[PDB]
């Protein structure tokens, strides 16, 4: 391919820090995954702040657009900016009134995928799902890309299914930025990623966390015209 770097099989460290409300937390994990299949293995470890007083499953989405199965020829973004790397700043807001801000540097160093993710969130409501721990996943989700502001922005909504079966929504706005200037970059077309992203294990009130994803690129296949 172009992405001669990024191998068919790639390890993976990342560092994670911020608060949500006023709660500080870090934490750590590394993982493995196969780029071009689109699948990848997360083990995450609370190492300051836990156990999280929020639900884990507002951090998922931001535990890695390497490990993307980009299919039908679809332009590979994130494949390309490699040895350089990429960029995310990312804003999620719960329609029940959170709002989680994300960045995250994504650099390749001897062969390992390193990312380093800063978060903060901000008015979720004591009494809310998230505050109380009643949540238990996301379901699977479609993210639209499109290029925008001198890259890529990402855009979908996700649903969050809470105890007792009913949902809560968030809607998700992304900005990706290459580090390689766009002249070097083969920019792709709107797109759409399917994603599923499965919580796997969990030891100690979530302070020990397997995360698997798969993502798989493509067009829409409906017919035209
Ligand atoms: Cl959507």
């Amino acid at each position: 391919m172009s992405e001669e770097l990024i191998k068919e099989n790639m390890h993976m460290k990342l560092y994670m820090e911020g608060t949500v409300d006023n709660h500080h937390f870090k934490c750590t994990s590394e993982g493995e995954g196969k780029p071009y299949e689109g699948t990848q293995t997360m083990r995450i470890k609370v190492v300051e702040g836990g156990p999280l007083p929020f639900a884990f499953d507002i951090l998922a989405t931001s535990f890695s657009k390497t490990f993307i199965n980009h299919t039908q020829g679809i332009p590979d973004f994130f494949k390309q900016s490699f040895p350089e790397g990429f960029t995310w700043e990312r804003v999620t807001t719960y329609e029940d009134g959170g709002v989680l801000t994300a960045t995250q540097d994504t650099s390749l160093q001897d062969g390992c995928l390193i990312y380093n993710v800063k978060i903060r969130g901000v008015n979720f409501t004591s009494n809310g799902p998230v505050m109380q721990k009643k949540t238990l996943g996301w379901e699977a989700f479609t993210e639209t890309l499109y290029p925008a502001d001198g890259g890529l922005e990402g855009r979908n909504d996700m649903a969050l299914k809470l105890v007792g079966g009913s949902h809560l929504i968030a809607n998700i706005k992304t900005t990706y930025r290459s580090k390689k200037p766009a002249k070097n970059l083969k920019m792709p077309g709107v797109y759409y990623v399917d994603y599923r992203l499965e919580r796997i294990k969990e030891a100690n009130n979530e302070t020990y966390v397997e995360q698997h994803e798969v993502a798989v690129a493509r067009y829409c296949d409906l017919p035209s015209k």
